[PDB]
């Protein structure tokens, strides 16, 4: 847990940032360039809050697979004239599963925040809020909505973002290379 | 950070609950037999839920110093049939100064949340919200009230009782082995 804690602190220092929709407050991991990615539910509009500071959005991709399935996560592209540091690399090319595994948020509500998850499992197909969702990822995870962003990681591993759960178990979209160009 | 992120999620594990009052909820931290503590703002009253289950408090003393000054803290004794694992080997004689801490948080609005808050040094003398207050230790924070009951550690080491912040550094009282017998 403390190698995964370790890789996830020094990750979220270099690549994250804390973002204000008008749907709430949320953890954003920027990818590579001037993109970033959401949880689907930040419904990013044409400027959002980037630790508070109003940046404008060039592009805005709801992500699906070939088949038109929900994967519950919005790509970004940001204008602004840095790069994010290129994190593919450190992305899957298909679902991750671990034996240990770390959560972390960064927003106000919850400031620089880690919560040890343990086994991440493929869980695939699942209903998200009435709708038809693949490529989760599933962990344990005493439930609450205010995570939505949160970055999944293990060592040398990002896995994906947290966008719901049971009560008891958590749901990521896995976080896949491909995505990205 | 690691090492202690490994000591932190083990401890709370095993000493740490979710108490509500009437004035909040908070992180609560068993010491030894029926003996835990809260920060002072928790304010117990005669039953508190200890993870959603009510609990008689058998007697609360708000810690003082030989001369009457404010530590921050209430130790309260609770009526149940187990006793706490004694961890008074883990809490130092004197203030503790550390390169590396994390601040462990155990509540609704945080369930079982971990913030690396590196250096810690021994604060001292402070004004907490109009009231001298002594033996306090002081770390890097941005900061919010909610995480007030957290825990500080570091690897083998159970520093302090977050109490409150600035909004750049948060304090906690130092939890020191004299208080305990």
């Amino acid at each position: 847990m403390g190698p995964a804690f370790e890789f996830a602190v020094a990750m979220m220092k270099r690549n994250s940032s804390t973002v204000k929709t008008e749907y709430g407050e949320f953890t954003m991991l920027g990818i590579y360039d001037r993109w970033a990615v959401l949880p689907r539910h930040a419904k990013p509009g044409p400027t959002i809050l980037m630790n508070d500071q109003e940046v404008g959005v060039l592009d805005a991709k709801e992500l699906v697979d070939k088949d038109g399935t929900n994967l519950e996560l919005t790509l970004l592209k940001l204008n602004r004239n840095e790069k994010f540091r290129d994190i593919r690399g450190f992305l899957a090319k298909e679902e991750v599963e671990v034996n240990e595994a770390v959560l972390a948020i960064n927003t106000s509500k919850f400031p620089n925040m880690y919560i040890p998850v343990g086994q991440v499992t493929e869980y695939g197909f699942l209903y998200l809020g009435g709708t038809p969702t693949k490529r989760m990822l599933m962990y344990n995870f005493p439930t609450r909505a205010g995570q939505c962003g949160g970055v999944l990681m293990s060592t040398g591993k990002v896995l994906g973002i947290h966008v719901g759960g049971n009560g008891h178990q958590g749901f990521s979209a896995a976080l896949l290379k491909h995505y990205f160009n």
